[PDB]
């Protein structure tokens, strides 16, 4: 029915300590269901999870990248996945809908798997402009991707007001936005494309609403960033089965 | 007499938490004078200050933008106001007078409320070359502004050697400086520019010495850093009376 499930972790902060305590939690964790978790950080804490964390359904990716360089030595380190076009990167440093769409297809093309992230402002939500903002970042991603890149493509709806404001978005908001992006791949690149397509859900996940909206129909997973940092992210993952 | 003061504070640093406490006392002040409040941050903050601060009198800006893309972004995020050429981007980065004059007429022109910080080192006082260097910095800006962006605005003098240092300038020191910078002003641009222009005081600014530093005749406000991390700030806000 739907694609393998994702439970991606941002972590934006954070000690060494606390984090090493996390790692521990999750590989002592059995996970009864098909499910690819991801664990995105700097710099900081990239390297000693990538030695830490050996559970076989995790995966570690790096919080964005400047440049073709730093894809080509990030691949040298040893980390296969990426995530890009978040939030501050567009809004607070200025990326474009163009930019992060040329860094996806950097990205792709180094071989990584890209967790592309789109949505909309308060502002833009309110003015009622969700449908056509969101469309326009996606189309943006796609005029640089060839049929084949989507294999290596998840996209991750977050709006901006849900992330680390504490106000989620309700289980019909998410499946809108995500019905509305599955349409416009099915219709733009093919069904075949729009059906394996991932599309997850980001804005204040919790272990307490994690569930309602892995039930929508289009909703493949969350890209969680506060929760995670908590053992309850382990909710989080049981949330996908 | 002197124009509207402004009362400016610059998170540096700080937790959320920590943070949406000081929001709630802010907030919660009646201020009973016409003063502009203004709290610039990174983008850590600025999310939860744009959200959460409702005073009236307040207002939010960012402390720096990189290129004119983000300034675009951050105009339609919705942050009107804009801190530049502050200290460290001069000698930790590298900005010329050159580089960011070029960013205050960009700011400017996409409509922003910009704060343009000048200022000496110590090594530059104790030469006593302390008005040569000012005035260079502010003419560097001058030359890229036409008589109409200086409405839009704001002149921050913070000797280098005060900031975050616990040495604040003496209230004559302060007075000298800025009396100098309004009479290259008055001079080169106008007196009417001149008057108008309000030109803050940064480098150690605390509850205890405001007033005095306020009390000159050419001090409009002040640009604080570690004092506006704590409720003392409300009294800096008072000693523009």
């Amino acid at each position: 029915s739907k694609p393998q499930p994702i439970a991606a972790a941002n972590w934006k902060s954070g000690s060494p300590d606390s984090l090493s305590e996390l790692i521990d939690l999750f590989n002592s964790t059995s996970i009864n269901h098909d499910v690819q978790c991801v664990v995105a950080s700097t710099f900081v804490h990239l390297a000693m999870t990538k030695e830490r964390l050996s559970h076989p359904k995790f995966v570690i990716a790096a919080q964005n990248a400047g440049n073709a360089d730093a894809l080509a030595s990030l691949k040298d380190f040893g980390v296969n996945w990426i995530v890009l076009g978040h939030s501050e990167r567009r809004w607070y440093y200025g990326e474009t809908n163009e930019i992060v769409a040329d860094k996806v297809a950097a990205a792709v093309a180094s071989g990584f798997m890209v967790i592309a992230c789109i949505g909309e402002t308060l502002q833009e939500r309110e003015s009622g402009r969700t449908a056509v903002v969101v469309l326009t970042q996606i189309a943006a991603i796609a005029k640089k991707l060839k049929k084949a890149d989507w294999a290596k493509v998840v996209i991750a709806y977050e709006p901006v007001w849900a992330i680390g404001t504490g106000k989620v978005a309700t289980p019909q908001q998410a499946q809108e936005a995500h019905a509305l992006i599955r349409s416009w791949v099915s219709s733009k690149i093919g069904a075949d494309v729009a059906g394996e397509l991932r599309i997850l859900y980001g804005g204040s996940v919790n272990g307490k609403n994690a569930r309602t909206l892995y039930q929508q129909r289009d909703v493949n997973g969350f890209l969680v960033g506060g929760a995670s940092l908590k053992p309850e992210f382990v909710d989080i993952i049981k949330a996908t089965q």
